């Protein structure tokens, strides 16, 4: 069968990570959040396994948190089995009306919530989701925590010690530099940027993630 | 995702390679081989999948060729997921008994045929298996192809370009090296190594493994 792992990374931020046996390869971990507003709990980027999502869900509900919602950064396979799951439970989950409606055409599990402009804030002012541009996806977005000074870039990103681009089946290769730069316009106060895969890390990350994405366009 | 390959790497000998997509890192590659014996072919570890699976067989038939026989090194899927499309296409299947009751033992399918001892041809002759001792997994065998010179180690054996041993859940790791001298005290005349996973190589490769297992038993 190695199971869920939560970890705080600031106060009212946790870091979960998820992992799957790649045959021939090792473990692949992937990470996402759970961030708190008081006693209310939001959901960034599902575990992979619907199964681990059961299990992020009781690690909040066993705290006394309630699940307010979940944000999915895009619509690949990985972000899918949670929606479904949260759905099942009338725990609202959001993506970008874009991701929302490939889901949708892909036959997969849609959002019950979805937000229509490039900008969308969730809590009061906790989470700030953000669309870039296309890079890892056409549809990804980031999330922006003004409170801990904390970015989301899911597989936007890429962590330090990696060194591709991850899986490219569905980049935008020649798009993605100039969507990190559209994260870097925004003048966000980063003190932490948190990748889909790998240990969290500074804002370096960014210019990091368009040393790749330049490389690889060439 | 990205289809089977197959390429021809010595006279009645093809490599098929499969693909799975991976979030977070990229597409990973899985071996396996073909060996001919005139019409009639021999698969060694079925791809990574049924959809795979089925791509190779029509390979195989739009040759002309009919499919004696697979082969699978261990219980894990990237050797066996063909298994059950074999079966179904009353084409014969085997594994080691070890193999065969890990398979049942989990409830996934079986193969119609087995071997007892630590050695076993298939293709009278064609192709040499044995079973060395654990390592990547409890069960794992490897190929000896005595005409092209080819070993098969399967995801016992680690390519150049590895530095790790990969998948090990299951492994057995201060037996491994151990494993890998049974291999070489069969002082096989190996030319090409095929490993479960990267680029084919040398007898070298062993060595190689053999480097990666002293320094993961030491920890
Ligand atoms: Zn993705
Ligand atoms: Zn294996």
């Amino acid at each position: 069968g190695k199971p869920l792992e939560v970890i705080k990374i600031e106060d009212g931020v946790y870091l979960h990570t998820s992992f799957k046996n790649i045959e021939g390869y090792g473990l692949v971990d992937s990470n996402g959040l759970v961030v708190l507003d008081n006693n209310q709990a939001y959901i960034i980027d599902t575990p992979w396994s619907e199964e681990d999502t059961k299990l992020l869900l009781s690690w909040a509900t066993d705290r006394g948190y309630q699940v307010m919602a979940s944000i999915s950064t895009h619509s690949h396979e990985d972000r899918t089995a949670g929606i479904k799951l949260l759905n099942s439970k009338s725990i609202p989950t959001y993506t970008s009306e874009l991701t929302k409606k490939l889901l949708a055409r892909e036959g997969k599990p849609v959002p019950t919530h979805y937000f229509k402009d490039d900008e969308f804030t969730l809590g009061n002012g906790l989470i700030e989701l953000y669309y870039p541009g296309a890079g890892h996806t056409e549809d990804n977005i980031v999330a922006w925590l003004p409170k801990s000074k904390i970015l989301f870039g899911g597989c936007l990103v890429r962590s330090h010690e990696s060194e591709g681009l991850g899986y490219v089946g569905d980049a935008s290769i020649s798009s993605w530099a100039d969507s990190i730069k559209n994260i870097v316009s925004k003048k966000y106060p980063i003190q932490m940027v948190v990748p889909g895969h790998g240990k969290v890390g500074s804002s370096d990350i960014l210019d990091h993630t368009i040393d790749l994405a330049e490389s690889a366009s060439n």
